[PDB]
C-alpha cells in the first residue's frame, strides 16, 4: 500500500546530518516510490505523520556510533537500537519511535552510518557524504534491506 522513509538527524550537527542529506536527495530526485519525511531532529513530531499513512512497511535512515570505519552502513532492529544509538553515550534510544509505530506498520527497518565528526556547526565529513549517496542509490533498487550487513557485533 504505503512505505514510508524517515529521515532523522540534524543537518549543521556532523556527520549527524546523514538523514538531511538524503532527505534533501531524495526530495530533488525520488527513488523506489518512497513517501520520504524528515523527522528535523525531532522525529517523534511525524509520528503523527506517518501515523495518517497507516504504511507497509517503514525504513529510517541516521548515523549511529558502531565502534566501525568512518562511513561504514549496517541495518538495525528495535531490540538492538536501544543499546547501540546510546552507544555515543548520549543519543536518545530511538527504538522509543519504532515502538510507537511497528504494533501497525507491517515493518519497520533501521538503517545506520558510523559517523566521526558530531557537533553543533560543523559539516558531514566525505565518507559519511558518500555513504549517504550509497543509500540514496540503494533506494531504487534496496526491495527489502538494500543487501547492507546486519549490525550484529561483527561476531557470530
Amino acid at each position: 500500500m504505503t512505505d514510508v522513509l524517515l529521515c532523522v538527524g540534524n543537518s549543521m550537527m556532523g556527520d549527524d546530518g546523514a538523514g538531511p542529506l538524503l532527505a534533501e536527495k531524495c526530495a530533488a530526485a525520488p527513488k523506489g516510490n518512497w513517501v520520504v519525511i524528515d523527522g528535523g531532529s525531532a522525529p517523534e513530531n511525524d509520528i503523527v505523520a506517518i501515523r495518517e499513512l497507516r504504511p507497509t512497511r517503514l525504513l529510517i535512515v541516521d548515523a549511529t556510533d558502531m565502534g566501525l570505519n568512518p562511513g561504514e552502513i549496517r541495518i538495525i532492529d528495535p531490540d538492538d537500537i536501544a543499546e547501540m544509538f546510546m552507544m555515543t553515550t548520549h543519543n536518545m534510544p530511538l527504538n522509543y519511535l519504532i515502538d510507537q509505530l511497528k504494533e501497525d506498520i507491517g515493518e519497520v527497518i533501521f538503517l545506520g552510518i558510523q559517523p566521526d565528526i558530531v557537533g553543533f556547526y560543523y559539516p558531514m565529513t566525505q565518507p559519511i557524504k558518500d555513504a549517504v549517496e550509497t543509500v540514496y542509490q540503494r533506494l531504487e533498487g534496496w526491495e527489502g534491506n538494500g543487501g547492507f550487513a546486519q549490525l550484529a557485533v561483527e561476531e557470530e
